[PDB]
C-alpha cells in the first residue's frame, strides 16, 4: 500500500535537510531525487516512503555468492518497490531489474584542481606526475576495467597498480583529494557530480575535456512489477513538461556559489 | 524468419550507396542506422531485411481516424518487426510501441547561416526580422505546440501564424532555406542533424546555443514482442563496447568536410 522507495545519500540528489533530526519520514530529506520521487508518485498516484539503503551501495553482484547488493539488491529480493537515485543504466543491471528511460544524461569526466596542466584523458594517460583514480566500485571503475580502447586500457593498468591507492570510497573523498593534492591528483567521476562540485565553494575545481562516454540514470523497479510501465511514462511526461530540466537547474545552478 | 526492419532515408542514418541501382536488398543502403541494424542483428542472431517505410513518415496518430502512420504504424499493425531510424523517444510513441534505451542523445537546436546575429532561442523570440520554423510534423513541432515555457509559447505563436509558411517538409528543405535566405531564416532541428550539416560543404551553417531539450532516439519494436528484450540489451552492450560512439564518429566527423 505505502510503497517502499529505496534511495541513498548523495549530494544534491538526496541530502538531509538542515533540521532533519527534528523531522520525520520523507520530510527528513531533500534534493533532486526527492523532488523526482514526489513528482513521479503524483503521476502514478501512490503513497510512498523513502528508505536509505542499509549497505550504502548502488548495485553489483558478488562473483562468489551471486548476491546482488545495494539498491539493485533491494529490488531484486523484493524489499523495495522502486529505486530513485543516480543509478547508472548499465547492461548487467538491466538484465536483472527494469529501468525507466533516462531522467538524466551524462558521462564519465575529469575533475582537476584549477591550474592543473590537463585537458583530456590522453593528457592523463601519457604521464604519472599527476595521479588519477575512480571510485573503488561503481560504473566508472567498470568502464575502465572492461574497456578495449587503447587510452583507457593504459589508464586502467596504471590505476590498478598505482601505489598508494588512487581509488576512493566516496565522491566527497575523491573531491577532498583533488583539493588537497596541490594539482597532483585528478578524479574520474560522472559529469553530473563534477558539474555540481564546480559550483560549490571554494570554487577550486573544474571539469575538463569532453566526456568519455554517454549514458543515463534511470529509475529502477523489479522485473514484472505493475509499477514499471507507469513509472516509465511518468519519467517521459516529466521530461516532456520540462520538469527534469527545471529540477536540474534548481539543484545544480540556481544556488551555484561560483 | 527473415525479420522486417523498417527504416527511412535520412542522411547520414540511411542513404542510398553510390551504385545502389546496380545492387540488391540491404546492399542498397549505408549509414549509421544500417551499421546499427547490422550490429544489433549480429548480437540478437537474426537475419533481416531493411524496408524503407512506404509513406515516408516517422510516427503520429491521426486525431480523426486514430490510425498510426509511418514506422510506428508499421510496428503497431504488425507489418514490421523492428524500426531502426532517428526515431525520437516520446511519450505518445512509448504508449503504443517499445523503445530500447537510447542509442543516441540529443536535443532541439538552432541552425543559422554563418553571420546571423543570433546566439539563443531568446534572441529569436524577441524579433521578426529573422524568420524561423520547424519541420511541419515531428517531435520538434510537437515540443513547441505543447510547451508551457514562456519563450517557447511566443515562438510557437509566431511560427503558427507567420506568412508565408516557416515550416518545411524535410531536413534538406529547411537547410536549403537557411542557406538561401541570406541570414533571414533560422531552422529549429534536432542537434544530431544540425551537427552533421555543419560538417558538410559549403560549410556555411552553424549550430548556435545550447539545446532546448534533452532526449534520445530509440530502436522500436511492437508491444509484446520477443525481440524487445534482446534488442534493448543489444543497444546497451553496443553502447558499453564503444560501438555507438565509433559509428557516430564515422558518419558525422571522420568524413567531415569543414
Ligand atoms: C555515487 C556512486 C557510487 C555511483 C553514482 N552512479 C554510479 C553507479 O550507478 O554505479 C556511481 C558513480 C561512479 O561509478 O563513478
Ligand atoms: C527526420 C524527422 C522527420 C524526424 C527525425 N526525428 C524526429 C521524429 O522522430 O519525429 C523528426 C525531426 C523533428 O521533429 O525535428
Ligand atoms: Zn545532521
Ligand atoms: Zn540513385
Amino acid at each position: 500500500r505505502t510503497i517502499v522507495v529505496t534511495t541513498i545519500l548523495e549530494s544534491p540528489y538526496v541530502m538531509y535537510k538542515k533540521n532533519h533530526e527534528q523531522l520525520e519520514g520523507n520530510e527528513r530529506y531533500e534534493g533532486y531525487c526527492v523532488d523526482l520521487a514526489y513528482e513521479i508518485a503524483k503521476h502514478v498516484r501512490i503513497k510512498y516512503k523513502l528508505s536509505i539503503v542499509g549497505d550504502g551501495k548502488y548495485g553489483a553482484r558478488d562473483p562468489e555468492t551471486k548476491i546482488w547488493n545495494g539498491m539493485v539488491g533491494e529490488l531484486v529480493y523484493g524489499r523495495a518497490d522502486i529505486a530513485v537515485a543516480p543509478l547508472t543504466i548499465t547492461l548487467v543491471r538491466e538484465e536483472v531489474i527494469d529501468f525507466s528511460k533516462p531522467f538524466m544524461s551524462l558521462g564519465i569526466s575529469i575533475m582537476i584542481k584549477k591550474g592543473t596542466p590537463i585537458e583530456s584523458a590522453e593528457d592523463l594517460a601519457k604521464q604519472t606526475e599527476i595521479a588519477y583514480g575512480t571510485l573503488d566500485s561503481g560504473s566508472t571503475a567498470e568502464f575502465f576495467r572492461r574497456s578495449k580502447i587503447a587510452v583507457y586500457e593504459k589508464m586502467w593498468s596504471y590505476m590498478k597498480s598505482a601505489e598508494p591507492s588512487v581509488f576512493t570510497k566516496t565522491t566527497a573523498d575523491g573531491v577532498a583529494r583533488v583539493r588537497k593534492s596541490k594539482g597532483k591528483f585528478a578524479f574520474l567521476l560522472e559529469s553530473t557530480m563534477n558539474e555540481y562540485i564546480e559550483q560549490r565553494k571554494p570554487c577550486d575545481t573544474m571539469k575538463v575535456g569532453g566526456n568519455l562516454d554517454s549514458k543515463g540514470y534511470g529509475v529502477a523497479t523489479p522485473k514484472g512489477s505493475a509499477l514499471g510501465t507507469p513509472v516509465n511514462l511518468a519519467v517521459l511526461k516529466l521530461s516532456e513538461q520540462g520538469i527534469l530540466d527545471k529540477l536540474k537547474n534548481k539543484w545544480w545552478y540556481d544556488k551555484g556559489e561560483c
